[PDB]
């Protein structure tokens, strides 16, 4: 018989484009994989940064069960007290006490699902430039692990560097169920069940604007930044869309990952064809 739990983890939700492609495909995907639970990083949901209450309910009504965040966790000030306090939402645990919000919400949570105590933890890589101070991710997660209270442990490591990501993978490989990297907005072809029985991927990717955008932003301001050096406001792209995620199923008994598959959907937009960014635009 052997009962397992089938999950679906989606990368950084970015703007209206990300919101829409998830609403239009989650049911189908949930059905295709017979998924039991859906987890998503929603750090870029509202206007490319943070999550409004309105958008939190949207994701919730779209089928999302749990949410992890990142460096833009606290941008939507108006509803943060209410949003990040949501019981099924986890923010970076890795926060230094000098930072306001160091105690606003959960950095890790536990719930049980069919004879299984499941833990979801979110952390910030030391390689990510932040306006505030953070504690060491490696040390923090190690201490949490030594607390030994969970059969499954899902980790969303929001980091910038491939070296920090893989060093993290090497450090906690068998001590956790999954180590999924996020933050670069580009999926890696890294996905696999590790030699120790965990699931790993350098970066899940993003759920937001598609080809014709720069990591979710309008190309114009981006090209200018890298050319002239102008600091002109970033703008959310409305060009097409992409959905990136990971499907994985554990085994409640051995609590080892038994299967993994990368999930990807790309929608091109004809409006990109009319663009001529070459005129360093
Ligand atoms: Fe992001
Ligand atoms: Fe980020």
């Amino acid at each position: 018989m052997m009962n397992s739990i089938k999950f679906i983890f989606l990368g950084d939700v970015y703007g209206k484009a990300g919101r829409n492609i998830i609403k239009n495909n989650l049911a189908q995907l949930k059905s295709k994989y017979q998924a039991d639970l859906v987890i998503v990083n929603a750090e870029n949901t509202t206007h490319g940064k943070g999550l409004s209450l309105k958008h939190y309910e949207f994701l919730k009504e779209a089928g999302v069960n749990y949410i992890t965040m990142g460096n833009h966790t606290w941008f939507q000030k108006l509803d943060l007290a209410v949003v990040i306090n949501k019981k099924d939402l986890v923010r970076p645990l890795n926060l230094d006490t000098s930072f306001a919000f160091h105690n606003l919400g959960q950095g890790s949570l536990v719930f049980e699902f069919n004879k299984a105590k499941i833990r979801i933890t979110n952390l910030l890589g030391t390689s990510v430039p932040l306006p505030f101070k953070t504690t060491n991710p490696f040390k923090v997660l190690k201490e949490l692990i030594l607390k030994r209270d969970c059969d499954l442990h899902i980790v969303d490591f929001h980091a910038e560097t491939t070296s920090e990501k893989n060093a993290f993978c090497m450090a906690f490989d068998g001590y956790v169920t999954t180590i999924f990297g996020t933050h670069t907005h580009v999926p890696s072809a890294d996905l696999r069940i590790t030699p120790k029985g965990s699931a790993y991927i350098t970066d899940v990717g993003m759920c937001g604007p598609g080809f014709g955008s720069v990591i979710g932003a309008n190309p114009e301001q981006s090209i200018r930044l890298f050319c002239a050096g102008s600091r002109e406001h970033f703008e959310v792209s409305k060009c097409g869309a992409q959905l990136n995620g990971v499907f994985f199923e554990v085994d409640v008994n051995t609590k080892k990952v038994i299967k993994t598959e990368a999930i990807r959907i790309v929608e091109d937009d004809p409006r990109y064809l009319k663009q001529d960014y070459f005129n360093l635009i």
